[PDB]
């Protein structure tokens, strides 16, 4: 059992918990302040994704290989973006960092010859791009229409691939 | 819109987020270290309950009445109980404090003549006792059997009322 | 976004387009000149496979990661093999080169620490062997029978694995 | 078997292969750069139409009447239109040339007294106008709305006649 | 085709044949001598797993890539563990060595740039942990109960994940 | 409990394990080297028959009557037959020896007045002829056709009696 | 018609009648005195088996071959075992004697060249071991648990093979 991999996956657990809490807030704001209930529903689904299987897969993995789970959570949402476009744009930036963190864990697993963790992280390698694509498909509506309700309608159909999930 | 009620419900949101994160950890430990997968499943369900509708009902309420959501989360799980009995016993203590916090919000709503918040909190008044009963039904198995697998089997049937939900 | 990976996958796109066009022709010839309609049907299915998802997966990948699609196609079918055995034997040689090209992209993704492209190419790593096995199962009929219609019948049942697809 | 008709239909085969490859690219661009996934889906369907039955009907015809298939493909997509309107406008121009090429083959079949090829081309005479109408119904959305997502929505319903097919 | 990979997978074939034969015996003993028919059923299923797809996947792989199958089997069960706990504990030790052997093959495939064998072994990388988890869930019953029939009952329900199979 | 019968059935267990391992290899060879996938499927089914119920019935019998199971397996496949006809011919020779070994156990059970083992072996008396008939029906195809694919087709229908099972 | 076989089967009839009457009593005692209703149900089923088809098959056989039925029944249950373990242990001893008596009839049929009676007794040869296995599976619960209700539960699932019936 690799201590560097244990640390990196504990880091990734933390990231998914805190991110999901930030998105929970961002979802509330999307509906309440920006008056976009469907954008909020899209961001709530991202939040429950991060606080669900993104963290559960790590703790299930630890039960199996002997690694230690660490719960150290610190998050405060102290400024909100100014409009809805900025808000989804901020989600996108956060999801791009996910792909960076995930790529670091994959590199580390190969360096440690941890092939069970390289296998395990392949899920996150794939989901890193899928969640970014979904967010990106939304950031793009704001560049195609000046009408919130046109955008809102298009998001709704998004909520209501053999390689990328 | 009452600022004291806004503050108390932001406090209760925080409590449910942090508690659910603690239970997520306690669930991992119940299965991994104490070798009780069904107790973990019981505690995972409590965790998803706290991090789900317990926090969502508060933020939905705020969208409607004008109150402000605050996300300020700080939780670290720095010691684990020594055995499974102690672990569920600690969950019970935490759920008893829930009923205390909930009773304070109900008292406050009447004092502020906030009848929409008194109505809104009635759910939490009821769920405060129901979640405590469920936890209590588990703490009690540990006083009735010295056999982990007997207990484990009984918990399983718990996972697989017109007043209390 | 890696420029060497962008170039290699643009190369692989080109290969699949041009190959599929060659097989389209080889399928026509299998039925018209060699009087083997089912061998043609087998080779038509390979052609539509190459000109379908083999190229679509690359362009879908580029939409997601930012890489640039390049369409530069040059193919002329200037000599046909002399008999049906030679024809399927030539398909086999072409599919063996696919596995070589695919292995080069996998090696490159690891060298560039492009783990999303290493994941993405795993599909092609697997399909490289599967398409070669299918072709090989046909090249083998021609070593087991001197009778075109016996072979034709066996191919027909081929048209009418948990690791290899 | 007419050599002038063999040549003209080999020319038309080439046209459909190369066109379909251009549209495959134009479809990628419609979604990736112009942020119009449904326009891309419309153009992908045109691409698979051209690289499918438009070329297969010619090669099936050749099997029957004795004509020779020639595969000589050269296409490079070296400039893309500047916006989505221009892009579908370019598809339209290309489809108008199809009707010109098809009309030349029909005229030639009558001049050669090739009534099987005059019959055979009637399909292409009809499809020449149908594909142009479909493209035209899309070029027209861009003259009726300044909103990409309004247009995108209308295209979607187009994707989701007793004379013209 | 790599000779070092051919040798390592022939080694892994041998391991799975011999292991499955040992487990067949261990299953008989679990029921006959230790009077635990369900533990025997659990170990019989492991035996048929090892002597089934664990060896068949290797020989199917060899048909495709050109490697040579070698059948050299030598196994004698000369001492049995003293009780049922020791017996499942011995299975666990044997399954931990599986993960070591599998990790060596994955490392070797990357060193040889054998990406088809790295892909092929990913199955075994995953199954290495899954079979160990299943065995581990049984070794753990013996630390939770002094009662064979309590344990026997719990095993029965085990016989009657998106990452780990 | 007869020690001579215990020894003879331990001998027969060994025979079925080792034989099944030889057939597993012979099945691989039938498909890979001799290019006869259906003959391999026929021989794989014989292999799983020998390594399945042929050995399980013996160990189940021992649980009931008190006899001791012995696992002592030694088999190496050091030469393969030269063609497919020889290969199935070798299976036939091996199955004829089965009937000899089985007849010896039946004779021994009567001599020992072991009527439960005489009953038990009646299954093997019957299956001895049935498995030989099935193999024989295949050895006979090779004397009726010079065409591998004709034979292959006939074997396929064999894979896709009130006295003999 | 053999008089020695007629006598031996009349003896076996007597044995099954008297045994079934003893088990009827043992079943009553298992539930009433030892407080184990499911053990009683297991022993009642043995009783009805002995007083049913075990005696009916003999009298049906006599109708066919000419032998004479004799009803001479004498049984008194004058001491009961001290606990439930002893009680099922006594059933086991009685069933082992069944196999001895049955083996004597099989030997006698061969010595008399009574092949219809050797055939007829094969049923009893087989059932001799099956009934002993079932009883044995119960005697074994008492060596695996000190808890009557654990045992009782396991027996219940026993009440709620191609060679042995
Ligand atoms: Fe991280
Ligand atoms: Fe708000
Ligand atoms: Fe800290
Ligand atoms: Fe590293
Ligand atoms: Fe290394
Ligand atoms: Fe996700
Ligand atoms: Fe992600
Ligand atoms: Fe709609
Ligand atoms: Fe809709
Ligand atoms: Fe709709
Ligand atoms: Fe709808
Ligand atoms: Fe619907
Ligand atoms: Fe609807
Ligand atoms: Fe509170
Ligand atoms: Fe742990
Ligand atoms: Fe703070
Ligand atoms: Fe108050
Ligand atoms: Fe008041
Ligand atoms: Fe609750
Ligand atoms: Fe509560
Ligand atoms: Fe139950
Ligand atoms: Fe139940
Ligand atoms: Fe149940
Ligand atoms: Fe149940
Ligand atoms: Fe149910
Ligand atoms: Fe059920
Ligand atoms: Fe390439
Ligand atoms: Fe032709
Ligand atoms: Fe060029
Ligand atoms: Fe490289
Ligand atoms: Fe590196
Ligand atoms: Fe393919
Ligand atoms: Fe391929
Ligand atoms: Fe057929
Ligand atoms: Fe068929
Ligand atoms: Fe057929
Ligand atoms: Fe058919
Ligand atoms: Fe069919
Ligand atoms: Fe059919
Ligand atoms: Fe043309
Ligand atoms: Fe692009
Ligand atoms: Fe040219
Ligand atoms: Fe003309
Ligand atoms: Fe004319
Ligand atoms: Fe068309
Ligand atoms: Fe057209
Ligand atoms: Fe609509
Ligand atoms: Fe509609
Ligand atoms: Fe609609
Ligand atoms: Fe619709
Ligand atoms: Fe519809
Ligand atoms: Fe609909
Ligand atoms: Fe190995
Ligand atoms: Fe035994
Ligand atoms: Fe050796
Ligand atoms: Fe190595
Ligand atoms: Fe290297
Ligand atoms: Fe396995
Ligand atoms: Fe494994
Ligand atoms: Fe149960
Ligand atoms: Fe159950
Ligand atoms: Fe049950
Ligand atoms: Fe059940
Ligand atoms: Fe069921
Ligand atoms: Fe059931
Ligand atoms: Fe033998
Ligand atoms: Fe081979
Ligand atoms: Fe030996
Ligand atoms: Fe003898
Ligand atoms: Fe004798
Ligand atoms: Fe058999
Ligand atoms: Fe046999
Ligand atoms: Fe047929
Ligand atoms: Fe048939
Ligand atoms: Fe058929
Ligand atoms: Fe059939
Ligand atoms: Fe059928
Ligand atoms: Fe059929
Ligand atoms: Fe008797
Ligand atoms: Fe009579
Ligand atoms: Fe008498
Ligand atoms: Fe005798
Ligand atoms: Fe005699
Ligand atoms: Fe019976
Ligand atoms: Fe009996
Ligand atoms: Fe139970
Ligand atoms: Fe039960
Ligand atoms: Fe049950
Ligand atoms: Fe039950
Ligand atoms: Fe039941
Ligand atoms: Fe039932
Ligand atoms: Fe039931």
């Amino acid at each position: 059992k690799s201590n560097k991999i244990n640390d990196a996956l504990n880091q990734h657990y933390k990231l998914n918990v805190e991110l999901g809490l930030v998105y929970a807030h961002y979802a509330h704001v999307a509906d309440d302040e920006f008056d976009m209930p469907y954008l909020g529903k899209f961001i709530q689904h991202l939040s429950e994704d991060k606080l669900g299987v993104h963290k559960e897969y790590i703790s299930d993995y630890f039960k199996r290989n002997g690694m230690k789970l660490k719960t150290d959570v610190s998050v405060a949402v102290k400024s909100i973006p100014s409009d809805a476009k900025a808000l989804i744009q901020e989600v996108y930036a956060r999801e791009n960092e996910v792909r960076d963190h995930v790529k670091a864990i994959a590199k580390l697993a190969l360096a440690e010859d941890d092939y069970e963790s390289f296998y395990f992280i392949q899920w996150y390698v794939r989901d890193g791009l899928k969640d970014l694509t979904e967010v990106d498909d939304v950031v793009k509506l704001f560049n195609s229409s000046n009408d919130k309700l046109i955008i809102e309608e298009t998001i709704k159909e998004m909520v209501e691939h053999e390689i990328w999930g």
